[PDB]
């Protein structure tokens, strides 16, 4: 009163249907004594099995038969047989991997982190050594990242209700027991917070529980908006470094475990424009390598107009998997980053397990047409032309980086970039504010994030992406006797006046297999703008196609 | 007439079984008309389905109608029926596959770049899009390393034998046609290397061809000893930068894809100490992740004692995992590294897919008697007191950090460094030279690689290592109750006078489903002394207890 710091039990509190629950269920179901599995678990109490395995003192395949052992004199001095396969560890295997994440407590918790609450687990819990430990440990993973601790009973070698864990808890949250709430589906486990002076919360419906954390915090915790995906801290994140040729390195950032997803940006960005795509595709059992493509941020930026035409690029990227030892990749690009995905699926499609766009279609080249006449075509492509001429563009983007990024990340519905006339008007802003409003789209942290990176190497290396439309041409002609026939997913979004939808409908005619996906109300920033449905399509297609 | 570049066709030289030769085998198999495949593939020569496929004007699932088209052409003015399950997709998917390096001709290649002959793959062969393309790509990025250029049909848009391909070899060699062998299964695509006047070898039995080009070039090829396995080449690999606190950052190096493996080096190196190793399991079908120890290379290396002992260590990796986003991770140590990873499986289990050690066994400490007295014990521990006195172990280790590691890494038969009355003798180095000879472990550059790491932060992190003994032994009493009951292969070392193998004669007590491995001839530097036979024993038990 006031609090600072909230606390909570894992089994029955972030993590639902508890394990006692399934404990419970296996003796109705198989017609046993109640409560006699019960009675062997918490056998000889503190000097019993199962408190020397919270304790860390032994391992859970270690406590499995001292277990089953229990459950034996349970049933001996309660007179009754038991099953033809009985097994505590198929019981607890069910049970461990039964247990989800509860999703609205573990957003409560978000919730009061956000506005400054110290989060932290206190939970009972053991060595897992069983074959199918993985499990539980992704479960763990995935919880732990969202809190400043996680005190485990095993790994601190004491136990819920036992003082000393209280003492320690105080102790390792820097605060006092009246600066701190403690959430648990055990009473036993609340008293002595209480004793302390603690806030305290039986846990028992979910939604009740948040109703007393609701008030007694005074910050809305139930019913609160669709909150956003979790965003990478840049400096909490795996930093890779790969040199693909004498003075060209790129760098990526690299997280999560299965098939490896590599993420290609587009103008003018850094792989920082996927923080929203990031942790989900990883926890949905990829390996997500967000890339800084070459002329941005601490990938190596070469003056050279050529060495950012397709060709090289894609040449590059193809040495990037090489050096990494990787076959393939799945391929999912935006803005530019789409093209260049397109024309690695066309180029080397050995070393693409699927390739996917946001926003960019595939326009085959026109082999009669030039390109500058092609662009020249559609008024909405004029800013392309002002890009033309080296060190222009760039004198006005880099004048005020802050100022640039502000008046270019805005969300349809808050635009201040009109895109036709620019060459007329003779600037990209030369009717925007000084101090641009902060879009709902980006932190003004977020918005320094990128100054930071810009402040490397300007904006050169990144307009020179525009600057090869002959040649990325010429190349391209090349593939028109192509088909791409791997799984392509290609998502169009709504209200991008640039990349407008209607540029793909003909893709199926070179990607006759390809599957599609689409967003309502969603500009050109596609990954910030609707980061949630982006996530939702993508590993939708990805457990589909990339399998 | 001198030489000093040679290329290799693939299909025939570089990879055997040719898919020629399946097309044939296919054909008495079903009976067909003697070269009816060979017909209809050879179809329309150079304005037909293959030669267009070769350039890469249409992809190979898209070729793959064409063919059974022309096979039906062929089979209609042979006047024969077509097999009910009839299919180009299925015939050419198994040659594909059953498709395998041909050893002794990469090796002749490696000989020869060793030599420092310019090494190329020319190569007719197609843009693969089949589902199962994922195969050749492996293939490929196997050879492709060891050679300067891979230049293939379908990139380049010519075609063996069209002069305009050679013309472009040599234009990509930078060489002349007499400084040039070319080696071919194929008659016609030797002619022209002739008519520039290249040296050629008709590629029939693989022995012979190697017989030409060993008269020709004036190198042993054949019969010549076992070579190396692939070692790293530092500034060709993925480096990797994860902080795990606000002042530490563990580096590391990355090869690979599938289950990750985490490699753990020993006192006093260096990730590169597993050079050999990451390579191979990387080709073994793994994710190697080949650390900087905290205190080594462009790890963090902070002066404090307490920041090396164990558990800090340990907390630390489990962190890096935690921000790698992976679950779990193989551990395989050597020396120190192999410690930890013990210390790993018995207080993370749920984090080790499993665990492996190379010399290091597993002790458990005596709760009873001390470790300063357990070391002083056994007299070949000398070394360890001398390294406990914060700077002196120091001065002498970093005074001629070449010495240093010349003196260090050396195989059994050819010592310098006894190790017992180090104290006595007041010195490591007391009684070795100022000039040691260059081990057969080791080339001059292999040496200095580590020179320059050591000069980032010299030995006083690495030597904080042996400073902890008091406070390991602490906690290490609190795992006393607990087995190692994950996968565990144990690989002790005849030779290594210090880890010696006796030393893990009880490890099955502690650890039951133990299984071992053994090294004859060598000596405490596993890695870089027998580094084929700790791959085959390491990938063999990662195959077997890692899936
Ligand atoms: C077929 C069209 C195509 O593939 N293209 C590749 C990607 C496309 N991207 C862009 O122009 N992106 C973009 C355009 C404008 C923009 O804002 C500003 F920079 F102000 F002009 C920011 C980004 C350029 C054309
Ligand atoms: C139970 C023994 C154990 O686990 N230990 C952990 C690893 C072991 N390692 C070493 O002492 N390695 C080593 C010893 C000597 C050495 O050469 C020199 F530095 F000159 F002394 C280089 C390396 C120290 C003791
Ligand atoms: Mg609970
Ligand atoms: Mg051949």
């Amino acid at each position: 009163m006031t609090l600072r710091a909230a606390v909570f039990d894992l089994d029955g509190v972030l993590a639902l249907p508890a394990v006692f629950g399934v404990l419970g269920r296996t003796e109705e179901a198989l017609a046993l004594p109640r409560g006699l599995l019960n009675d062997a678990f918490q056998k000889g109490g503190p000097e019993g099995a199962t408190t020397r395995l919270m304790k860390g003192e032994i391992t859970l395949s270690q406590w499995i038969p001292l277990m089953e052992e229990n459950c034996r004199k349970c049933s001996e001095t309660a007179k009754v047989c038991l099953p033809k396969n009985f097994s505590i560890k198929e019981i607890f295997d069910k049970a461990i991997s039964a247990r989800k994440i509860n999703r609205p407590m573990l957003q409560a918790a978000l919730m009061l982190r956000k506005k400054g609450f110290t989060t932290a687990i206190l939970t009972n819990t053991w060595l897992d050594d069983r074959a199918e430990r993985d499990g539980l440990a992704q479960l763990m993973c995935e919880l732990k990242m969202h809190f400043d601790f996680l005190i485990e009973s095993c790994q601190v070698g004491m136990v819920k209700p036992e003082p000393q864990i209280y003492k320690f808890l105080l102790d390792t949250l820097k605060a006092s027991p009246s600066e701190v709430v403690f959430l648990d589906d055990i009473g036993a486990n609340l008293k002595p917070a209480r004793d302390l002076g603690m806030v305290t919360i039986l846990v028992q419906d979910t939604d009740t529980a948040l109703k007393e954390l609701e008030k007694v915090t005074g910050i809305q915790l139930l019913n609160t908006p669709a909150p956003l995906p979790t965003s990478c801290n840049p400096s909490d994140m795996s930093h890779g470094y790969v040199t693909v040729k004498p003075r060209v390195r790129l760098h990526f950032v690299e997280l999560g475990s299965g098939p490896a997803v590599c993420l290609c940006h587009g103008f003018p960005e850094s792989w920082y424009s996927w923080r929203y795509q990031i942790p989900a595709l990883a926890q949905a059992g990829y390996r997500v390598l967000a890339m800084d493509m070459k002329g941005y941020g601490e990938s190596s930026a070469p003056p050279e107009i050529e060495e950012y035409c397709m060709e090289v690029l894609c040449k590059e990227m193809v040495t990037f998997l090489d050096k990494l030892g990787l076959s393939q990749a799945v391929f999912i690009g935006h803005d530019w980053g789409g093209m260049l995905v397109w024309y690695m699926a066309l180029f080397y499609p050995e070393r693409v397990r699927a390739v996917a766009s946001l926003n960019t279609p595939f326009i085959p080249a026109n082999p009669n047409m030039s390109p500058l006449e092609s662009i020249k075509a559609n008024p909405v492509f004029d800013y392309q032309l002002y890009f033309q001429e080296p060190g222009v563009a760039e004198a006005e983007l880099e004048q005020n980086l802050s100022r640039t990024f502000k008046s270019l990340f805005r969300a349809s519905d808050e635009s201040v970039l009109s895109m036709h006339k620019v060459c007329e008007a003779g600037g990209l802003f030369v009717n925007s504010p000084e101090e641009p409003s902060l879009s709902r789209m980006v932190t003004e942290e977020e918005i320094q994030f990128y100054v930071q990176q810009f402040k490397k190497s300007g904006f050169r290396g990144p307009l020179n992406w525009y600057r090869n439309m002959e040649r990325n041409w010429k190349w391209a002609c090349k593939s028109l006797g192509r088909k791409i026939l791997i799984p392509a997913l290609m998502v169009t979004a709504e209200k991008d006046f640039v990349l407008v939808p209607q540029m793909s409908q003909h893709m199926e005619d070179w990607i006759p297999h390809l599957k599609r996906g689409h967003i309502e109300d969603c500009g050109h920033w596609t990954q910030m703008d609707k980061p949630t449905e982006v996530n939702q399509i993508l590993i939708k297609w990805l457990d589909s196609d990339a399998r």
